[PDB]
């Protein structure tokens, strides 16, 4: 029922056992190199499926996507509407993370550029109207066209530009916001969005139903247009390792909770749990779902009643 | 016969259509090119020496994925008999993004390279005679040290070529790699860093080596003898530069091939300059092509018809 649009990628994740704060010819001797499934839509679809949601992945990959497809389908993700390029290869994200969880990365779009040829009308015709479509980081034209299709067909959507906010222009960003049921960013991305669009906090809130702003170690804010604000602190980490995909994980947990009928605070607590589980894994989809560990850490952070309510659904 | 020790790698080379100088931590570069190529300093130098017609043996550590690389190098005359193939590790991986101004941001995962420390140059000598020259290139640090020590004890002339690993090695580690070298190869930044980290002066270094070779990017190369005798060779000017990866390896290979062919220092450096610009004008370090006529033409344009004729003769 949730249609996740955005990048599908292979992540090449490396660990630099030093600090980027020190330091043109930058060279980092890394002590770990692993290749994992990635892309924001891949990550969010994977998490929603693992959590038991009904989710369809809508993006563009290369012909190398068969194993990824099996991996996602095994966890309930509908991959029928993944466009497979006959010529391009699946996008490649390459990232080096340092001791302080800082990151230096490159992204090669490849097949992602063909997402602009996807029509959400076909997905609707094939599996009904989605209850929510996530307009995630993607081919910029695909992001715009997907948002426009949502506006035209009456589909509720979540604006989730994250990684692509730096590459989109102010007008391109303004075109992605109006009418969104949700706006997802981190706090840096929130400030950058405001600065690039020229909009004020109020200008933005007048156009959306809810602003969700993640705050890294300080948790997340959920802000309604009338100023009503819920702050949810983190599920504190105990073995953080790589911050790649943490935002995707939070969005997936949160939206799965909402789809299950939980309130904003409870859904955000679930999102916080999934986010820390990703933070404590290298790959974005390398985390494991343990019901008991989930209940325990949720209870430790938010209370037994909150944990019980969350794990019930 | 030249024995090239150093890294064997797969290079993942990307092009950023912007300037790192502007983005100057959560750096993200949208790149418009991504290609995977054969690399490693020893791979590159051995490949270039083989393409130029030299007798060259590659001595390094790769993973079990090395079969196609092995065929690629053997097809160019390279002896790969003494490449150690790790039973468990994978071939090292270099990942690099180059911007519009040829600046680079890169990561290097050693992997199987770490096992080079298990290689005995005594076996290479026993198998193919004493090498004319052993290149101690960027490698597993312990392998670099042990290779230099084995050259010293077996009486093999060697070239200190630490380049990329100079930042990793400590001052004492660097000092242990220099004494007795027939050649010291660095670029100018690496030269200054070597001096600062070892605490040695220019004179301290020159007292221990037979020749200093310092590349200068667009300003060419200096070849400096211990008595101060200096040859400066300007570049073969580029016309389609694209990626600077492997340019130093290419220069070293052309230069040493010229020396092995009996050319003087200036002529050998002119040949090295040619190979270096050909690599600069290719993406991968071994993606360049040897064209005899284009070589003669650009050599002549840069250095004179007689110099070009002398070089291309050998
Ligand atoms: N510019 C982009 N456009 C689309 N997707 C992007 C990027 C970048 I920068 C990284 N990624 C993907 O985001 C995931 C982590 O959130 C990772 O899995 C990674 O693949
Ligand atoms: N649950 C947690 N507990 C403690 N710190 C957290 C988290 C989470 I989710 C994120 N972080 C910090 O925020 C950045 C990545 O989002 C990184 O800087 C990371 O350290
Ligand atoms: N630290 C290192 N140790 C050994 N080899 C290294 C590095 C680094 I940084 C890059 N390379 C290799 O050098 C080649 C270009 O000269 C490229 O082909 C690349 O594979
Ligand atoms: N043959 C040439 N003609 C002009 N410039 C050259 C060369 C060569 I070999 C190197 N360079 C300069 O060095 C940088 C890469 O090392 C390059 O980015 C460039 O600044
Ligand atoms: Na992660
Ligand atoms: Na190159």
């Amino acid at each position: 029922t949730i249609a996740v649009t955005g990048s599908i990628a292979t992540d090449h994740l490396m660990r630099f056992p030093g600090r980027f704060s020190e330091q043109v010819s930058l060279s980092f001797l890394v002590d770990d190199l692993v290749m994992h499934r990635g892309g924001v839509a891949g990550n969010m679809a994977f998490a929603i499926g693992v959590l038991g949601g009904e989710v369809a992945l809508v993006g563009a990959a290369g012909a190398d996507f068969a194993d990824y497809r099996d991996w996602l389908k095994a966890r309930g993700v509908n991959c029928d509407h993944v466009l497979i390029s006959e010529t391009a290869h699946t996008a490649r994200f390459t990232c080096t993370t340092d001791v302080d969880m800082a990151q230096i990365a490159s992204f090669y779009p490849g097949a992602m550029s063909e997402a602009r040829n996807i029509k959400l009308a076909d997905v609707v015709s094939a599996i009904g109207k989605p209850e929510l479509v996530i307009i995630g980081a993607n081919d910029p034209e695909a992001m715009f066209l997907h948002t426009e299709e949502c506006r035209k067909l009456g589909l509720a959507f979540a604006a989730d530009p994250s990684q692509q906010l730096a590459r989109l222009s102010g007008e391109e960003i303004r075109r992605l916001v109006n009418g969104a049921a949700y706006l997802f960013t981190n706090d840096y991305e929130w400030d950058l969005l405001l600065s690039k669009t020229g909009w004020s906090e109020a200008d933005v809130m007048a156009q959306i139903d809810l602003r969700v702003t993640t705050l890294g170690p300080k948790g997340v804010d959920l802000v309604e247009p009338d100023g009503t604000t819920i702050h949810v602190g983190v599920v504190p980490e105990t073995s953080q390792t790589d911050p790649t995909g943490v935002g995707d994980a939070f969005r997936a947990g949160f939206l799965t909770g909402r789809s299950a009928g939980l309130g904003l605070e409870r859904s955000a607590q679930l999102g916080s749990l999934v986010a820390v589980l990703v933070l404590e894994s290298t790959g974005t989809q390398e985390w494991q779902w343990d019901y008991e560990a989930a209940a325990s850490r949720l209870a430790g952070a938010y209370g037994e009643h909150a944990a019980a309510e969350i794990v019930a659904v």
